[PDB]
């Protein structure tokens, strides 16, 4: 945990969404498969509602490209403050901001609605009402008073819980602990690294639970969820870089149980 105090958000940024994870060209990479997962799971008009939170979003919006349109209501959040300060950074097209104009477009050109991805990131940043700083390992992991609308009527969470806990059972508290943010028959979008050790984050070096398919479904409905789709995404060779020990990605649509 004290290791993400090192957590640099410009060197994370530059290792997993920089080329090549970066370069969203091929088809076959990382970044369009993951846009795919959202874009498809909303456009079945079955994930839909008024309020939606982010869990550990760091410093990074893709993951919400496609909901946005479906809540009017987001809450964006992160452990980190560095991390809050580079959100903002975008989210008020200051000077130094992150350019996701990349995946914008991609996400319009997946979504096939004829949108400009303008008028996509003016709906992102327009729809984004606070970022919250958030701890998945409190049994509250918002707080006590917390502005954020709850319950949620959905949430999204990409490569947080994982990324946070050692081993598998600090993975399911943390599981637990956002669960009780969701309404019930609410719906949960994860998003995360299978079978990862580690990975780098400049000075940072983050030590995570290599977690399996069947580990992750079975944690899921422990926590109370059916599980409306899992898929794997096996990483290739090229896009292995050092920068961790990554084997794939998973997407996961749960719905929370009445
Ligand atoms: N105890 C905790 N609770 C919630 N988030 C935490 C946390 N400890 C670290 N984090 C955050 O978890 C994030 C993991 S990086 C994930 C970034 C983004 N969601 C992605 O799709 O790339 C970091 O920003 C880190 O600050
Ligand atoms: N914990 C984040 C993890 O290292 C990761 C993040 C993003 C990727 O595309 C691949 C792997």
């Amino acid at each position: 945990a004290s290791a993400y105090q090192r957590f640099e958000p410009r060197a994370y940024l530059r290792n997993n969404y920089a080329p090549p994870r970066g370069d969203l060209c091929n088809p076959n990479g990382v970044g369009p498969w993951k846009l795919r997962c959202l874009a498809q799971t909303f456009a079945t008009g079955e994930v839909s509602g008024r309020t939606l939170i982010d869990i550990g979003s760091g410093p990074t919006v893709y993951q919400l490209l496609s909901a946005c349109s479906h809540f009017e209501d987001i809450t964006m959040t992160d452990f980190l403050e560095v991390n809050r300060q580079e959100l903002g950074r975008w989210l008020q097209e200051e000077p130094g901001a992150f350019n996701w104009s990349m995946y914008s477009q991609h996400a319009c050109l997946i979504e096939g609605k004829g949108e400009c991805w303008q008028d996509k990131e003016r709906q992102l940043r327009a729809r984004v009402k606070r970022v919250l700083p958030i701890d998945v390992h409190q049994p509250q992991p918002l707080g006590a008073g917390s502005p954020a609308p709850l319950p949620a009527d959905a949430l999204v969470s990409a490569f947080c819980l994982q990324a946070v806990s050692p081993d598998l059972a600090s993975f399911q508290r943390a599981l637990d602990h956002i669960t009780t943010l969701l309404r019930p028959g609410g719906h949960l979008l994860l998003i995360g690294a299978l079978e990862e050790s580690w990975y780098l984050a400049g000075e940072a070096r983050l030590t995570v639970v290599p977690v399996s398919e069947e580990e992750v479904r079975e944690a899921l409905v422990r926590s109370g969820y059916k599980v409306r789709d899992l898929r794997t995404y096996i990483m290739p060779a090229h896009l292995q870089t050092g920068v961790d020990d990554v084997k794939g990605v998973f997407f996961a649509w749960a719905q929370k149980v009445g």
